[PDB]
């Protein structure tokens, strides 16, 4: 049993030009790149993806912060959702654990350089959002042997 | 004082072809590669390796998997035994730390990449199952006066 | 609000030839270099910087350890002080969490690679006493909008 979450590389991941860098953290542990895509993100998209923070006197200032260049991403493998969000590490970095994207790479919550699912219903809803059904590709890793059980 | 740990790279390392990123972490710390030997592991030689598991439901399938090309190594350094564990990580690479060699590399317990010796006891039985006394090699670290107090 | 914290590589970072390593770890996350030299510790300066130790058994032998090639590094960020410390990890690197500079590099702690201020009062301490102010320099960082809040 595998899983799929969506992962999204934020404007500062883009402008810093470490997205190989963070592809390569979930490449390594023989995650699946499912689908694909960078976009700008626009207001009226984010405000459907930041659904939950509706009316909360941050969200303008997200927004803008997330208006820019942005690369959406599935990944699939066994329990991504949850260890997807522990590579990601705490939404603060200076929480975060060592050996995590946000500790490695960030210093506050405001440019925190990466989006990820936090439940099984967030990723189905963000994955529908950013991606059409079409855009999500089947195919099998040829080290699958080495890599499951 | 120093001591000496058995670690193993198994199929799943040689595999994914991620050998020398494996030993560069040991070589960072200023570990001492002591012994080393690509092998194929066969059943015999497993059984008794894993010995503390005979009778135990999951033993063949265990002895199965393990049957492929390892890299048979034993390093030196403080405390070693204790560290090399450390670095590598829980059984289960959803568990282990962020940095560590399963959290890393891997998905699952039954495709974890490496070995490691448990204790003082388990390394002394395990270096001597798979090396003979003249293939450990007894050499001067030059960087030794920076590496130990 | 950012702050500055003093750095320094000790002569084992020098010796192992790790210098730009470390250096790219605080680049990494978007701390900016304000200051750095490469220097030879003296006594008389190192009594100084280890004043909290006067007159202890051990401080002599610590003196020695550290009489040798040094970089002084003045690096800023938000909470870099205490971020600092934690990228360092425990003194003791067999104590230090998976993927901080003493785990990922050292196995004693009489030779831990690093020195970082404990505390806002040490920072500022410990900048002065190895700094003239003419040689903490002032710039932005282009990046800036992308790292900070």
């Amino acid at each position: 049993h595998v899983e799929q979450t969506y992962l999204m590389i934020k404007p500062d991941g883009i402008q810093r030009q470490v997205v190989g860098e963070i592809i390569s953290r979930f490449e390594k542990r023989g995650y699946r790149i499912a689908a694909m895509k960078l976009t700008i993100a626009t207001p009226a998209i984010l405000e459907e993806h930041y659904a939950e923070h509706k009316g909360k006197p941050f969200l303008p200032g997200l927004i803008e912060k997330m208006t820019g260049p942005v690369l959406c991403m599935v990944f699939e493998g066994v329990d991504v959702i949850a260890q997807a969000r522990k590579m990601m590490g705490s939404t603060r970095p200076g929480e975060a654990a060592p050996g995590t994207i946000r500790a490695d790479f960030c210093q506050q919550a405001g440019r925190n350089l990466i989006h990820g699912s936090d439940s099984a219903e967030s990723a189905k809803r963000e994955i529908s959002l950013w991606f059409k059904p079409e855009e999500i590709q089947s195919y099998k890793l040829a080290l699958s042997d080495y890599i499951f059980e």
